[PDB]
């Protein structure tokens, strides 16, 4: 038969992990993680973690504005894999922000990012100004994860102002105002996978 | 015969999983979760786990307005698999937010989106300016889960002031003013699962 | 049959990595890491490493305004390795910024950077001028990494002021007003692999 | 078979080394590390090194404005290996700037530059004036690397005045205004390998 | 066979070294290495070296404004080696500055010097007015190096006013408003190894 192997264009990831906690213990927290793409115009993936173990994939294909146009073509491929034990933090008083993402974005967006260890990824991206043959796409994803928990933990001996903490947290909000194709997907905590894939059109005269 | 075989364009997802708890257990929470869609125009799937052990898969297609308009076609396809234990806090006090979703969005939305561990997930999303052939979809989904409780949990010595809580909890609202297809699909506790799919097109003149 | 095999152009990276912690000890920290591509103009990859035991691949292509224009064609290629024990501070009062990246930047770049050991990279780049075939790409990533935490740790005598901390941090904002392909991939810990490819073209008249 | 051999142009470099410490004690420090190419218009790798046990390669291509146009054709080749121990300050008071890079800086530049010990490296560079086949490469790179920690340490006496320190850091900024192909990667802390490539046309009428 | 072996042109370095430490002890310094390459057009490599058991190889070929024009064919090759222990001041208040390098320079440089100890080098330069076949090289470089590290070091006796120190360092700035091909790699500590290779053409009508 034909040499028609070369067709076999798209597999989006696949994947294994397993592991433990991410924590806090005393004093001050001014501190949450991210929140996500108010008024943007495009094809955005938010991917943040907060925990070890941490593994993804990204893909995303645009059409940005209105006007003369012209044509697209896009593919993607990995595979990767991860173990781990834990996030944490012991008595620093923190003004401590994880990362607000892609307010006000165009285009592509891949926000892929992490505080903690044993970390792998693959992203990829594509703008065109193009009309005509818009969404196509085939075949995509495969996974696997094993594990624990999201936690805060505090103990102290009896001082005369024992346990001492403060905290603040912020966890996520999505897409206020935003056009075109948003994919927020975030953990807090280890044993991190996540696949996306978006493809668009959109403008005015 | 012919090598029609090509025409297995979807299935959305197979997934297993098993696992136990979400909880938590002294003093302050300003705390709750999630809370969706109000006044959007499109195609939204909004997806939550506070709670570990996750997978899930979301497909969506749009047409956005009334003008001059194009054609669409979209595919999507997975396999994904977890299991787990917990999602915990001790003590800390917490103005914590879980991510509310998606107000005022337009085109295509996955929130998809976690505080938990062994995550894995597939997201997928198409607008267009189309009109013409709308709705045409095919074949669909397949699952399996098994599993235990979402909690609060709290004890102590006897004190002077013991059993120290103070807290406060918004789960979930839904779809108020919004126009399109709206999927609202969020859980707390471990051990999910979610496969959607959404398909659309209004304006005015 | 035929010397077809210099049709092997692309295989982005492969790489493995294993290691414990970032962490900081006593009084002031004026302290944070990165945030990226306010107002930028092009393909970035923000790339950061707080901790040890790094590797990364990036691959970039541009078209950049409207006009006149020309032919693209661009290609990659690592496979690298690294093992590793810490990052740390005692005692110093920090004025430490640790690298905000490339804001109202264009075209291409590679924000690759670290403060930590057992460093390797690959960085590649490229703009045209270029209008017509815009987006092609093939077969992309393989990886693997396995690890411990990111960490705050302090402890001292029963002095008459003991236990002296004071810290502010920053981590990772993305995106706010970018036109084209941004990848912001960061980490705070060691273990880490990272793999990237963008490809653009966008302008006015 | 032919003679065919000759095809075999381009492998990047490839590396091994393993190490322990960048540090420092006591008094004034007004000091810090590098931050990058504000303004340029070209092809920069920014390589740095406080710290020991290093290796680097650096190649770079170039077309630089608009007008009459030339033929270009680049290639580079290294290996290379180190071991080491440290880098350290005892009690020197620091009007002390460590190497900031290649703003507004034109053409090629590889700023590849160290304070710390068995040093070896590879720079390659080239300028055009040249339009039309712009972008091509091939093959590029391997590496591997074993390590420890960047870090501050300092202990003393039970004196009048003990623990004396004042300390002041910057770390690294990138890329603002820049326009070309960018390639920022430092390292602080030992064991240092690095790789990159870059390839441009820029102009205006 | 035909004799054909005359085709072995270029390779550029190798070399080995192993060593400790560069120092300073009491009173003033007004001092700092280098500085580099302001406002210069052509091919620049700095090469400097504070520190003992050094060896370098440097290669340059140009091109200098526009007008009539020539041909160009340049060729270099070396192998060096070293071993070596420290450099130290006890005592002496220092005017003293470690050589600012080659600002508002043309054509080429190899600014390649020292100071220190058991010292190896070659240099090889060459200017042509050149247009056409510009860029061409082929098969470039190989290296080694073994050490420990950059260092301040002071001591003295319980006088009436001990540990009197009081001093001022530049280390390394690079290429503002360059233009050419910039290499700029400098060391301070023992151990030096360092490779380089420039090709250029640049004018204006």
């Amino acid at each position: 038969p034909a040499p028609t192997g070369t067709v076999a264009a798209a597999v989006t990831d696949t994947q294994v992990s397993k592991d433990n906690k991410f924590d806090d213990t005393k004093t001050l927290n001014n501190a949450g993680a991210n929140g996500s793409l108010s008024n943007s115009k495009g094809n955005l993936g938010a991917n943040i973690a907060a925990g070890s173990g941490n593994q993804q994939d990204n893909a995303a294909a645009i059409t940005s504005s209105a006007g003369d146009a012209a044509t697209v073509f896009a593919v993607a491929d990995i595979y990767q894999e991860s173990k781990d034990n834990k996030f944490t933090n012991k008595g620093t008083q923190n003004n401590a922000l994880l990362n607000n993402s892609a307010n006000n974005s165009s285009g592509n967006v891949g926000v892929n990012v992490a505080a903690g260890q044993g970390n792998q990824q693959k992203n990829n991206l594509a703008i065109v100004t193009a009309d005509g043959k818009n969404v196509a796409a085939a075949s995509n994803t495969e996974q696997v994860s094993l594990d624990n928990h999201f936690l805060n933990e505090a103990s102290s001996k009896h001082s005369y102002k024992p346990q001492y903490v403060v905290n603040n947290a912020g966890l996520l909000n999505s897409a206020n105002n935003a056009s075109g194709n948003i994919g927020v997907n975030v953990a807090a905590g280890a044993g991190n996978q996540q696949s996306n894939t978006l493809t668009l059109g959109s403008g005015c005269t």
